């Protein structure tokens, strides 16, 4: 991120503060929960619309002192009236664009908002995980503002959860009782809390709803799978990843000693000794040394961060991965309810910067050995099957004489969301009894109205719909403005917000009652489709065949000789 760029985020922080005091009302409101009273406040969005908003409600205790690395324990209940009338601490982590250390371990807390607390009819309960690789990100609503859902009468709830070492340190001693994905439980926590309390804020217990986009796509499938959740929720939304994808998970379990040595420790690689350091030490040392953890095999492997999701290596009460994704996939309870999974048109313009700064990455298209799966590859990518594969990657994505830059991207595109998708999608039809799935596919570009992300990114005129693009449809934030009523962008909100508040609200993302979508037969996906069928997000809402599936079969092709490994 350029110095030009930072000088205009703050710019914007600033404006943006005085804007919240100027839709800020004076009206305030009490709210009940199972821990004790909550206040919130009314505020106003640029059009006008009006919600009431509780931010700090906390679902656990502050995981400070002897609770660090700890599964979440619920929190302290309190008599009087919490004041919910300005937003938390996010979790510690290097703040994306300014790249200092920010956040605190005070972290755990969720928002809740809603245009009427005592409405006529209880409410569709849409619960939003946050993505940011599992290391950044946060509810505030500079980046994750309610006013376009608050339109609709829902109840929107976003959460945060540990992140980073402090969310995912996992150690292979029993004793100790760290064995991984505190953060995971964080998020456990939090939805068992919106069970219970969600009825206060006028939202439907028996109907809730999990999405989540990237990382918090990954992290709301988690919640689809793992056994300490069945039941909490109805439909879940995965928005470009799963679980299954190969950077939502790692074995990190080495990675504690390696991070003490970082922060200065002297002693030897036993967990005790190791957890005695990392339970004393500042937690922005820390965090900010998270960078350096991969040792350079691990970075050799392709291994995309040190500390993450696990499978945990021994069993406890609040154990949350026991076992692989893929595996625990053949018996999630998730698998039971309505689903709706998609991506953008052009994931992999994420990128773009990327590229700009080491274009030698473009190299590795001339054998694409290293993008073949893991577990088809020899150990050193030099057995020729494992060239043949890599082959065949090529042949996919390298559509001239010399590879380029774009077609790198679009690899990213598959690798990264559409493979993992459609083997999601075959492995899960094999565990399931006609339970809905439903694909779309984002590609609505404007660069009228953008989000942070694509600035973290330095993605300013790069046309083309890239990942967490979408997210400028379904969030205000600090960079948006009021959009004409006729506007191409205004019009993508209310499409983009109805249709998820459709499929929150009956399982079926379709309605008569969404601009554009009277003549749209949205099919879920069934088992024996050889061409997936999405409906296309554009200035129209068309079904349409995935344009992906020709490549997304191109690297299928790889696992013909090994089909028990698809």
């Amino acid at each position: 991120v350029s110095l030009m760029e930072k000088l205009k985020w703050k710019i914007k922080c600033i404006e943006n503060k005085f804007l919240n005091y100027r839709l800020t009302t004076n009206e305030t409101v009490v709210a009940e929960t199972e821990y004790g009273k909550v206040k919130g406040v009314k505020r106003l969005t640029v059009y006008d619309d009006s919600y009431y908003s509780f931010e700090g409600i906390p679902y656990a205790q502050p995981p400070v002192g002897e609770l660090r690395f700890k599964a979440p324990q619920r929190p302290t209940p309190w008599d009087g009236v919490r004041d919910c009338c300005n937003h938390k601490d996010k979790s510690v982590q290097v703040d994306f664009i300014a790249g200092k250390v920010c956040g605190s371990e005070d972290c755990l807390y969720l928002s809740v908002y809603t245009n009427n607390l005592n409405p006529e009819t209880k409410r569709p309960v849409l619960v939003y995980i946050h993505g940011g690789d599992f290391i950044i990100g946060e509810n505030h609503r500079d980046m994750y503002g309610p006013d376009y859902f608050i339109k609709k009468d829902v109840v929107l709830i976003n959460i945060q959860y540990r992140l980073g070492a402090l969310g995912f340190l996992s150690l292979n001693s029993e004793d100790l009782n760290v064995p991984g994905n505190a953060g995971l439980k964080d998020q456990v926590m939090a939805l068992r809390w919106i069970k219970n309390n969600c009825a206060n804020f006028g939202g439907n217990p028996d109907n809730i709803t999990v999405f989540g986009e990237s990382a918090g796509a990954a992290s709301t499938h988690y919640m689809m799978l793992t056994e300490q959740t069945r039941g909490l929720f109805h439909r879940g939304i995965l928005m470009s990843g799963n679980a299954i994808c190969p950077w939502a998970s790692t074995q990190c379990q080495h990675r504690a000693f390696t991070l003490a040595k970082l922060a200065g420790y002297k002693g030897e690689d036993n967990d005790k000794d190791v957890l005695e350091f990392l339970m004393k030490a500042k937690p922005q040392d820390l965090i900010k040394l998270e960078e350096k953890v991969l040792t350079l095999e691990e970075r050799t492997n392709m291994v995309v961060f040190p500390f993450g999701p696990t499978v945990e290596p021994y069993q406890t009460a609040d154990c949350v991965l026991p076992k692989h994704p893929r595996e625990m996939v053949k018996t999630a309870w998730g698998n039971s309810i309505p689903t709706m999974m998609g991506n953008t048109s052009y994931e992999g313009l994420f990128f773009t910067s990327i590229l700009k700064q080491t274009p030698m990455l473009v190299k590795e298209l001339e054998t694409c050995v290293n993008f073949v799966p893991s577990e088809l590859a020899d150990a050193e990518r030099t057995a020729p099957e494992t060239l043949e594969m890599g082959a065949k990657i090529k042949k996919a994505h390298v559509t001239g004489e010399t590879p380029t830059a774009d077609n790198f991207m679009d690899l990213c595109s598959h690798i990264y969301f559409w493979f993992p998708m459609h083997r999601l999608l075959q492995l899960r039809f094999n565990h399931t009894s006609g339970t809905p799935v439903y694909l779309y596919r984002f590609d609505f570009d404007s660069e009228d109205l953008i989000n942070p992300w694509r600035i973290m990114r330095s993605g300013r005129g790069v046309k083309g719909v890239g990942h967490a693009d979408e997210l400028t449809y379904f969030f205000w934030n600090q960079l948006a403005k009021r959009m004409p009523k006729e506007s191409r962008e205004y019009k993508t909100i209310e499409r983009m917000t109805g249709i998820w508040i459709q499929f929150a609200t009956t399982g079926n993302p379709y309605s008569n009652e969404i601009e554009g979508m009277e003549n749209v037969s949205w099919d879920p996906v069934e088992k024996s489709d050889e061409v997936y069928r999405c409906l296309n997000i554009s200035d129209e809402l068309k079904m349409i065949d995935v344009p992906e599936m020709d490549k997304i079969k191109q690297w299928e092709s790889m696992f013909e000789k090994h089909r028990d490994l698809f």
